[PDB]
C-alpha cells in the first residue's frame, strides 16, 4: 500500500508478483505505469493440502 | 535426426526443444546457429512414480 503511491511518487521500481502488478495497472485510473515481463519456468507454483 | 544441416545449410526454420539445441549446436562446430526466445509454461517434465 506504500509502494503504491511510492512507486507513484518517486523512482521506485517495486520486488513483487507480477500479476498483482497487472491488477494494479487494473486499477489505476490514468495509464501511467510500466511492467516488464518475467520468465521463469522451471520452478512452479501448486497448492497446499492435508499431508 | 533428418533436418539437421538443412536449417544450417537452407531455408529451413526447424523447430524443436531448446534444449536439444543446447546439445546440437554444441555438436555444431561451424557457427551458423540462430535461434530466437520461447516462453511455454503449460508443458514440461517430472519424473513418474509408481501409483
Amino acid at each position: 500500500s506504500e509502494g503504491i503511491r511510492k512507486a507513484k511518487k518517486g523512482n521506485y521500481a517495486f520486488l513483487w508478483d507480477v500479476a498483482v502488478v497487472e491488477y494494479a495497472a487494473l486499477t489505476d485510473d490514468d495509464c501511467s505505469v510500466t511492467v516488464i515481463g518475467n520468465s521463469i519456468s522451471s520452478k512452479g507454483y501448486g497448492i497446499a493440502l492435508q499431508h
